[PDB]
């Protein structure tokens, strides 16, 4: 089973911000998590359904939530994680 990607508008910014070949691989992440977007080894404990996946290269992490109401993978967020930045966003967004 597929779900569907999504991208929050201050994430598309972080987003076209973000190195190519950082942004590159994350999407690639997407890509290959759609499979089962929903992994216990991603998740935020706490958030719904938001997980987060990081990058092995430069240590940027991208936070989104699964949204199995609308089969679809929102990205709330992407950038770094080591400030907790891009958990202001998710923890707000979700409301």
């Amino acid at each position: 089973m597929a779900y569907f990607l999504d991208f929050d508008e201050r994430a598309l910014k972080e987003w076209r911000k973000l190195g190519s070949t950082v942004r590159e691989q994350l999407k690639k992440k997407l890509v290959e998590v759609l499979e089962s977007p929903r992994i216990e080894a991603n998740k935020l404990r706490g958030m719904p359904d938001c997980y987060k996946i990081k990058l092995r290269s430069s240590g940027y992490r991208l936070v989104y939530q699964v949204i199995d109401e609308k089969v679809v993978v929102f990205v709330i967020s992407v950038g770094k994680a080591e400030a907790s930045e891009v958990y202001s966003e998710a923890v707000k967004r979700i409301l």
